[PDB]
């Protein structure tokens, strides 16, 4: 038994709300949240915008001195920071950013980093501001991770989409 409410059941592993990620961490504080990131960890707009701005800078201040000592990620990585006032952690996971003509081939590797975690609250990766066909990268989600995965759909509109076309 775990303290995620309101979720409609997907699978035997994945959970489905419509919820602002931000609002549902501040709840929850979830032993994880997922952060939609890029691989320079710049959190400017989209979920990262969001989920840094309710750290007050405090997630870019540490994602910039973690890029300093290690460089960036990899499309496809990840890394495990602070959650700051919202988790735990935060797993920052790099999907592929179809505005900047990344293969999509890598939002399988994207979600692969959700399995070293029992629990997440987190995103669907690669969609909103990354370009990405939402259905598609839930159907992703769904054949990929085996842990157990809640996500947030910050918009009403494509939340009821992504449960009515679901197979």
């Amino acid at each position: 038994v775990n303290s995620f409410s309101g979720y409609l059941k997907l699978t035997d592993n994945v959970y489905i709300k419509n919820a602002d990620i931000v609002e549902e961490a501040k709840k929850v504080k979830p032993t994880v949240v997922v952060n939609a990131a890029n691989v320079y960890l710049k959190h400017g707009g989209g979920v990262a915008g969001a989920l840094n701005k309710a750290t007050n800078n405090a997630m870019q201040v540490e994602s910039d001195d973690y890029i300093a000592t290690n460089g960036p990620l990899k499309v496809g990585g990840s890394c495990v920071l602070s959650g700051h006032n919202l988790a735990k952690h935060c797993l920052h996971v790099v999907g592929p950013n179809v505005n900047k003509g990344e293969d999509i081939q890598l939002l399988k590797s994207a979600y692969e980093n959700f399995n070293q975690h029992e629990v997440l609250l987190a995103p669907l990766l690669s969609a909103g501001i990354f370009g990405a066909d939402p259905i598609h990268s839930l159907r992703v989600c769904v054949d990929t991770v085996r842990t157990n995965v809640y996500l947030a759909v910050f918009d009403k509109n494509l939340y009821d989409k992504l449960v009515s076309s679901f197979l």
